[PDB]
């Protein structure tokens, strides 16, 4: 039963796009969706996508028989500096599959248990951090978030060390990737890119790539200096040969995994977790009751991989924040063929789609009419949440890779960060969410009273 | 027989004012001695001092009955943001009594045992450092031994953690701190200071006393707003009565105690440990040795406070820094009376001596030919070396307050040092010595390699 699309207001030969001239464009587009449903189309010159919101037209978009993966414009632009890496190739191209079978080893669980021992080295930094601040003092929320997970992935993936909590500035790398994203989505309103005003930008943004590469330059130089047995994610891809084709990966490739496990492996998870935190803050009785588990398993000096796999209701905070604040708010999605989405919205070959993951996240239909509450509880059986109603890591062969290394560090570092201190949201808090492609608090800050636990080596 | 002593080159109306013209004036000044012998005369508009090389005659003027502590003017300027606190205050002024004998038991043996694991703390945050550094990166030698010393006195001094290896750039006290002494010596070599051409000098040197002043208030604050009770240097400076007045210390002179510790319990001695590390990189036999001493002492994770007094071969290698280093180079004595020095140069009373500490330790007569040598046995046994020989901590009643605090904490820190890492001077450092009254390297750079020995928790 054909339907006509919604469409939001429009701006002449621009179309909708001056709708994304903004620091905020994810936010812009939940309150479109909010306006006009489910579906909305979105033209720009020369390009149409449509935006999902609704578990019913996002689980078809799910389906890899009739839609893969697309790079969005986002993603095309975050490509002139992670290439054909894991996130920015698409599933054809033949670097695609190679890097993904050569790499899916070092996410095993075999590989996990190595990497416990690493995060616990820098989740004790950031608690020790804590422990020796003075009696004014505060505490940035995701300043030190970034610090941890850089430092957890640069260790983990690498054997390399950030050393951020020796900085009391963002550290470089971070500093010309934040510059980076930036300019990737500020790039989505430019009707005309090449307009002599963005020369300057243009200048910034290939400064800020040479800086991402010098690092990846001692990445490599530190490692082939020491050769020492890692077995860890860089091993694999100087090493790792592809099963399929034989063939290890090449030079170029290399270095833009390096990018892309360096920025992915690392911006969403400190989002998560200063979200995690300013949620646990503003709801008193679930940071007890978080706490409480905390201090019932985290019985040793430092937390055991065992331990960790024990924190429960830890593991359903940090889905409640995924839910209400995914840091990676969308993916995108190209018809294979002619298709009729949910009965009503035929697309040729090749259309476009965006999965507008906070919108999918409060669909009332799923989640109830509150949808807004802070309720881990919701996560009580997730085998009887509906199928692709949750999906803050993506869909099918193209889904997050990380996902257990980020929800492990993750609930290890909420973990004794719960154990080791009470926390006042001092300043009474008002959500600002800056957008970088990815979304995190900014300006969020707390204090901390040390519970006074002896922690370990 | 009665002598005329030599004096360098003079300017007329300025007298040796122009002869320095330098960023290294102490250094210089070693030059001059070299030159002129174990006096020479030195002055500039309004003021006359004799420069002493010598042991003979410095024993002499460390003699208390005859010469007492002068204020030289660098410390007179130095009076300018650290007021009449210990370092800066003439013997006879009441704070000077009254401060000495409040502040004197913070250095008493069981104040020393209770620092120790404050001062662990802290050196456990150093070699963390160094273990967590990778393979293409290098050590910044002074910068960490300030980020140190500077972190061990807040700590165990003031309860107060600086929290310096949790920065890129000095904390904003070390900076305008620097400033301050930089204009202190720069002062001393200004014809005309109060021509209107040096008030940007003036405003900057004030707005440097506001930082110094600033971080005093949170230290104070910090005290004050929080319950948990301590028993250090500040305790006894908020709270401690002198015993002979009955009265404490008021709130003026608490303040500029404070600049004062924060200052002089750290500055000289990041000196100190960045010129023994300078000197174990240039002597590889020495090095080995001290490392053994290190390995066959330190058997524990963290290093306990007998073990630290063990450590007798890192102690000599200490002093033997400060024999050709001492990093606070000159202290000043005046004539209490009319006297003879050395039965040659007369001195009516109020006359100034400035006794060069690095030339004092040069003398032939005590130490031998190789004087430039960096040999520890020297302190094998320092029973044996000439009384007044061996000055970089004063002298008499005017002694370091905290020489065995800073003897401690160096030999702690150097210990766990030499147990955790090799060294390597991998630019072939040449030796510049910066002076802000204070001598230290600078530009000084070393690589470690751990010897991935575990280190205990912090006790
Ligand atoms: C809270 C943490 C994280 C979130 C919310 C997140 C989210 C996502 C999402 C939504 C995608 C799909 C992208 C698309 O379809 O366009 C994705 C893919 C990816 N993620 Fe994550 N992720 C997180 C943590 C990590 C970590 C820790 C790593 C690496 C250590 C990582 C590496 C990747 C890679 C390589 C891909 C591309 C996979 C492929 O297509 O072969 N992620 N992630
Ligand atoms: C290697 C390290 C050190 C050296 C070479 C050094 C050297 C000296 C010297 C030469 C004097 C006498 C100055 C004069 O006569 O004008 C002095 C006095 C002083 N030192 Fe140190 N010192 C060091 C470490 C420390 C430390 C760690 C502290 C504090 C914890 C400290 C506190 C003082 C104080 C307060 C005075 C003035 C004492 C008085 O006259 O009552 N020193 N020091
Ligand atoms: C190299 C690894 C870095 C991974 C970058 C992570 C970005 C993931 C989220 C991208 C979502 C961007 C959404 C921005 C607004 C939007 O609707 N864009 C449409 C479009 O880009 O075509
Ligand atoms: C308040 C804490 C004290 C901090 C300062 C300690 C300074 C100790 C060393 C002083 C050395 C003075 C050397 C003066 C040499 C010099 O430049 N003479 C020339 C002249 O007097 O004109």
């Amino acid at each position: 039963t054909i339907k006509e699309m919604p469409q939001p207001k429009t701006f002449g030969e621009l179309k909708n796009l001056p709708l994304l001239n903004t620091d905020k464009p994810v936010q812009a587009l939940m309150k479109i969706a909010d306006e006009l449903g489910e579906i909305f189309k979105f033209e720009a010159p020369g390009r149409v996508t449509r935006y999902l919101s609704s578990q019913r037209l996002i689980k078809e978009a799910c389906d890899e028989s009739r839609f893969d993966k697309n790079l969005s414009q986002a993603l095309k632009f975050v490509r002139d500096f992670a290439g054909d890496g894991l996130f920015t190739s698409w599933t054809h191209e033949k670097n695609w599959k190679k890097a993904h079978n050569i790499l899916l080893p070092s996410f095993s669980q075999q590989a996990m248990k190595g990497y416990h021992a690493m995060m616990v080295d820098i989740a004790v930094q950031l608690v020790q951090k804590w422990e020796r601040l003075n009696a004014d003092e505060h505490i940035e929320v995701p300043e030190d978030m970034t610090r941890l997970t850089l430092d957890t992935i640069g260790l983990c993936g690498f054997n390399y060390r950030f050393n951020s909590f020796y900085r009391d500035q963002p550290h470089p790398f971070i500093t010309s990737m934040v510059r980076a994203l930036d300019e990737a989505m500020n790039k989505l309103q430019r009707a005309n890119p090449d307009d002599p005003a963005y020369d300057e930008n243009k200048r910034q943004f290939q400064e800020d790539i040479k800086v991402m590469n010098d690092l990846v330059d001692k990445i490599i130089a530190d490692r082939k200096a020491s050769g020492e047995q890692s077995d860890d994610l860089l091993t694999h891809m100087l090493n790792g040969k592809d099963p399929e084709t034989g063939e290890p990966l090449d030079d170029e490739n290399i270095r833009y995994q390096i990018i892309t496990f360096l920025i992915a492996g690392h911006e969403t998870t400190s989002g998560l977790l200063s979200f995690a935190l300013y949620f646990l803050v503003k709801n008193p009785h679930v940071l007890q009751k978080a706490a409480e588990e905390a201090a019932r398993v985290l019985v040793d000096p430092v937390p055991s991989y065992k331990q960790v796999k024990q924190l429960k209701y830890v593991g359903m905070v940090l889905n409640e924040a995924l839910r209400l604040w995914p840091t990676a708010p969308a993916f995108s999605l190209y018809a294979k063929e002619d298709t009729v989405l949910g009965g009503e919205y035929p697309l040729e070959k090749g259309d476009e789609l965006m999965v507008l993951i906070p919108q999918l996240h409060r669909d009332k239909t799923i989640w109830g009419d509150d949808v807004e509450e802070f309720r881990p509880e919701r996560f009580e059986n997730p085998s009887a949440i509906p199928q692709h109603a949750f999906k803050p890591f993506g869909n099918g062969q193209r889904a997050c890779i990380g996902q257990q290394f980020a929800c492990h560090e993750a609930t290890l570092v909420l973990g004794m960060m719960l154990k080791h201190f009470d926390f006042e949201d001092h300043t009474n808090y008002e959500l600002d969410i800056k957008e970088t492609l990815t979304l995190k608090p900014e300006g969020f800050v707390v204090k901390a009273k040390s519970k006074k636990i002896p922690l370990g080596g």
